[PDB]
């Protein structure tokens, strides 16, 4: 069955007026018995004939991909015009049309702050320089570093993360040799976002069909031995005409019988979802046992098996470092406290915040981000009133991860 994806321009092409933003239309799983693939393109419903259609690519499975690319105008894309790819191919019945546009809503301007390395990181050979960007909308953004006119390429940026006020934040982490930091070198975080002046700013930093899903347990369940980690097998789009749905569960190939199936849950389209939940022992999950859910139903041809397990590889202990606000943030009502956690494997982690023995719930965390050494890092951002920060109140970042002692650490952060 041939499918259609439509991808938006890359953010930095849409933000720099000298580059050529393009939307790409991609047809996957084109059988060899049947191209040709016809592309029609619409801008706000007006055909446009300029699109360029590449020759068909081989996939790893002997069916073809066909990509059509439409360059779009810096203004039109930012002014939120709609690009419609229609795809006509015999052995598709009819036509698949996808529409894309930029996200709607008043743009918001990012606040960009650079944050130095934590004193605790000043014993390593390398040190981490941060660029918090927050308060931006929409989420399209490109971040880059430089020093002294030269690209600094040793950086990883988190994807944008929705915050409580409907705006996004991310953090960018540039890794440098400490001597360079310690010698005075000047480092700049280059942000491009539509709602900046000239879409550009720079801040400097220098020494002061029924389908099956199988979900893994929640990380915090897997890391505190007093909770009950569980795998979840979900059958989706079950026809009213055909349950019953039977579940079979295997732990490294041995059937177990301790799974609890729920009653069918109504979906938004009048087919059903069935969920079976299998508790797992803390020591089995961390030790790498494989959980197989087999699903059987008459709306299927025979069976669907999914296998999940914990990611394989030598666990790596995280380094947890708290960062106080940027000085430039101190002119706000509310201020950002940072927990950088880095150098952890596998990616399964939980972060939380507390002060004075009470949970602080006004925080978002980034997803784990793959670093270049194969470890993961993220940041967590707690936003507190500034009076609390300047009164000297003490904040703790709690980090749960298999490779810590007891699977837990806390770092404090208070006014210097
Ligand atoms: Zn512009
Ligand atoms: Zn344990």
């Amino acid at each position: 069955g041939p499918s259609v994806f439509l991808f938006p321009p890359k953010p930095k092409d849409t933000l720099m007026i000298s580059r050529t933003p393009e939307v790409t239309c991609v047809v996957v799983d084109v059988s060899q018995e049947d191209p040709e693939v016809q592309f029609n393109w619409y801008v706000d419903g007006v055909e446009v004939h300029n699109a360029k259609t590449k020759p068909r690519e081989e996939q790893f499975n002997s069916k073809y991909r066909v990509v059509s690319v439409l360059t779009v105008l810096h203004q039109d894309w930012l002014n939120g015009k709609e690009y419609k790819c229609k795809v006509s191919n015999k052995g598709l019945p009819s036509s698949i049309e996808k529409t894309i546009s930029k996200a709607k809503g008043q743009p918001r301007e990012p606040q960009v702050y650079t944050l130095p390395p934590s004193r605790e990181e000043m014993t390593k050979n390398q040190v981490s320089l941060s660029c918090a960007v927050k308060g931006f909308y929409p989420s399209d953004i490109a971040v880059e570093w430089e020093s002294n006119g030269q690209p600094e390429n040793n950086y990883k940026t988190t994807p944008p993360v929705l915050d409580s006020d409907g705006s996004f934040f991310l953090v960018s982490k540039l890794t440098v040799d400490k001597s360079r930091w310690q010698q005075g070198n000047v480092f700049s975080c280059s942000v491009m976002h539509e709602a900046l002046h000239n879409h550009y700013t720079q801040k400097s930093l220098s020494l002061s069909g029924p389908s099956v899903f199988l979900f893994p347990p929640k990380p915090k369940d897997t890391l505190m031995i007093s909770r009950t980690p569980e795998v979840t097998c979900v059958v989706v789009d079950v026809s009213q005409e055909d349950p019953e749905v039977q579940f079979n569960w295997y732990v490294d190939g041995v059937e177990v019988h301790n799974a609890k199936t729920k009653p069918r849950e109504e979906q938004f389209n009048s087919d059903y979802r069935v969920v079976s939940v299998l508790t797992v022992l803390h020591q089995d999950w961390l030790n790498g046992k494989e959980y197989k859910c087999k699903v059987s139903n008459k709306g299927l041809p025979s069976s669907i098996e999914k296998t999940i397990s914990k990611a394989k590889g030598q666990p790596r202990e995280p380094q947890v470092y708290t960062l106080p606000p940027s000085r430039e943030e101190m002119t706000k009502n509310q201020v950002s406290l940072w927990c950088l956690v880095k150098g952890f494997y596998p990616s399964d982690i939980a972060v939380e915040w507390e002060s004075n023995g009470q949970p602080e719930n006004n925080y978002k965390t980034t997803p784990p981000v793959l670093d270049s050494d194969g470890s993961f890092f993220l940041y967590s951002k707690l936003t507190v009133d500034k009076s609390r920060w300047q009164q000297g109140n003490v904040f703790s970042c709690s980090v749960m991860h298999e490779a810590l002692h007891n699977h837990y650490t806390q770092k404090s952060l208070s006014l210097s």
